[PDB]
């Protein structure tokens, strides 16, 4: 059993497991059933930006996703992540397709963790994903293509997405997401993405997630489960 | 009428104007009557650290003050500061003494503002306050001493604090604390301080504050009013 | 007499005052006659990036300018800037036109100064130049337009550049570019620009510069003198 | 054969292999015989700071080490590190004792790498070394003690250093120290250390180093060879 915290860019409504009946952004604390969601107008073929922000003093996990034309969606959830995650974690990106499909392309990814100037800190930014990105752990169908972009889920040589794909990219170094001696733990994550499908109803979405160090893809996690959970509890 | 947002390190309980009956940290939104407070054990003669954190997605102003031995106090307040402050501001530090006194010594001050990589951003750190600090606006009794520390309120050549003192230090450049085109505005401030008095009941406290650009010290603002407000409304 | 250090993007060869017979990048230490230059292929209508880097341990001022297609020009000069500049400075951007013209448009500007975690530090990034940018000091013809870009030299409502223009933009807060107690002083500057002319031989260029605090535009400084020097000595 | 670039804090003069006849700081490019050295007054029992700075435009590797009382030593060497190191590396700290001994205690370590806002970047800061620091690779005698400090070489429960010790600490994630598409590669490293011996002539020193990813401690590298080289060529 992996422990999971995640911000989800859910493009396909699986209303049976709690989804609203539209594309949406959500905050997932140890369950695919988001503790809080917001309506999200996904824009086929456009490059969006997700910003995730957490603060251990305020104990609020906040996320906003937006597109160059302005359209944004925002969700927030009161949660003390020091009561959820282990001391050391890995951070990652995941994505899935199912019966409906889409590109799950990452163009850039940034993360910053700070423990507080006796500050422990970790920060990375990736704007070009080389073929052998030695500081990323790729799982499932995730690969890096010839444009220097990360393809979380399978895409054909044409460029057309495929269904029933799962893929995840984890940063190589573990993250001291909190330590006992800290008065301020905090982190911020940013990624830009390109989701494009022929489907007038694409699937399934992208997430940013935090998990225990040794986390691999749970069996039975494609489509609605976003490569994060074994079931829908 | 200046517009003021402030985190206050209130060392003296003025219970008539809403104070708890102990030293405390508070969040002040356009009034000395803190919207939220927390018990704070001030430690005479020790160097404390204040950390202030705000996020426009979460709309939570959080603050924590602590000492090297660990003792911390934390307060948070839900407020959308985009609905309170003007677009351009100055950030500052203030402090007062009244009938009871204390040193209000600043040893270091950091600020970071980010508008979101089309990011407008401003960040400064001051660990030594030279005699003519050309990037600080000093108001009232504030001066910089021979140890490279900032003395917000008057201290004699001996080193003994004086009463009925007011002093403020504002950063020279205005701060674009938000702009309309932003999806993420956020800021963080940090300062270390040394509060020392012969009084078994020192007064009055230090604040970090944000205000309109042309803000000067309001008349009638010493002691309990912390150099921020003209009255106690 | 202002004291000036500058990296120059010289688009027009004024061979009489030391220029090479091509567009070039140069390092200017208290004289328009660059201490060191490099050939630069300016690309009409494209957005370039200039990166300026200095280190007080290595005592090397380095600059590189480049375009999205890759073409770059690099120049370096051994100089101890602690022996040239005053303790407190302002940093800026300037540009000129003369008999030949060009747009001198700034789209983004970043600066970072660090004195060394007892670090004094100042850092700003400007990606949108609002109409009233309260943290920039505009001089001469410099204004901000309706696209959120900074126009160092005059451009007509059409968008066509004009000749005999001078303009400079200085950051509002002075910069502690060095202090005596430092073991490491260092700074880095970045700006992106758009230079466009109908002229098959545009003029005159853009610079990033450091100067004394009270520096205004010297008389007789347009065209080849880049708004920095009173003469060509 | 590992490829090695290193800044060395050489406390013991091994004059047979090129050392000056005093403690010194040096720049080591693929050989223990420093390309450039500087006199260094090591201060027994005091906490020093080393700052290492490199820039791909200036192609100068610079280093400065200093103590709270001010005494500093500075060395610089013109070298294009893009012509020396592989694309992906690990960064580390090493230290040795031999016939003479000393503590080789690291209290803090920071590193920052930037490829240039299409910036790839990696940055970490470690101010407390927990018992199981999951983001450090420890080699040889390196361990973390009960004060949250890293002990590169063996120290007894008393706190007394031991001779013939070797130890290295490498950051877990590889570092894209340069990529072909970059116009600016650069990095900066900082570490604070405590070197203390009963010996009026302690040995051997601490280094910061960059090496190929799979680098382990070369056989025959203790004492004068600083855990970096197999021989003295
Ligand atoms: C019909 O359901 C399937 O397809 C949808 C959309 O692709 C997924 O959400 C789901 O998990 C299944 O894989
Ligand atoms: C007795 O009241 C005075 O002194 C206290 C403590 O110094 C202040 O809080 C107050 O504003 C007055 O100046
Ligand atoms: C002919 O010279 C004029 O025009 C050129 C190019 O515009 C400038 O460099 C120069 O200073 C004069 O203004
Ligand atoms: C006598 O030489 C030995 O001791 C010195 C100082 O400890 C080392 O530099 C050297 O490599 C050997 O180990
Ligand atoms: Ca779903
Ligand atoms: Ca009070
Ligand atoms: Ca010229
Ligand atoms: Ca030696
Ligand atoms: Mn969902
Ligand atoms: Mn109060
Ligand atoms: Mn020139
Ligand atoms: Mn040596």
């Amino acid at each position: 059993s992996d422990t999971i915290v995640a911000v989800e860019l859910d493009t396909y409504p699986n209303t049976d497991i709690g989804d609203p009946n539209y594309p949406h952004i959500g905050i997932d604390i140890k369950s695919i059933r988001s503790k809080k969601t917001a309506r999200w107008n996904m824009q086929n073929g456009k490059v969006g930006t997700a910003h995730i922000i957490y603060n251990s003093v305020g104990k609020r996990l906040s996320a906003i996703v937006s597109y160059p034309n302005g359209d944004s969606a925002t969700v927030s959830y009161d949660v003390d992540l020091d009561n959820v995650l282990p001391e050391w974690v890995r951070v990652g990106l995941s994505a899935s397709t199912g019966l409906y499909k889409e590109t799950n392309t990452i163009l850039s990814w940034s993360f910053t963790s700070k423990l507080k100037a006796e500050t422990n800190a970790l920060h990375f930014t990736l704007n070009q994903f080389t073929k052998d990105q030695k500081d990323l752990i790729l799982q499932g169908d995730a690969t890096t293509d010839s444009d220097g972009n990360l393809q979380l889920t399978r895409v054909s040589s044409n460029g057309t997405p495929q269904g029933n794909s799962v893929g995840r990219a984890l940063f190589y170094a573990p993250v001291h997401i909190w330590e006992s001696s800290a008065v301020v733990a905090s982190f911020d994550a940013t990624f830009t993405f390109l989701i494009k499908s022929p489907d007038s109803d694409p699937a399934d979405g992208i997430t940013f997630f935090i998990s225990n160090m040794d986390s691999t893809l749970p069996r039975g996690s494609t489509g609605m489960l976003l490569g994060l959970f074994p079931d829908a509890n």
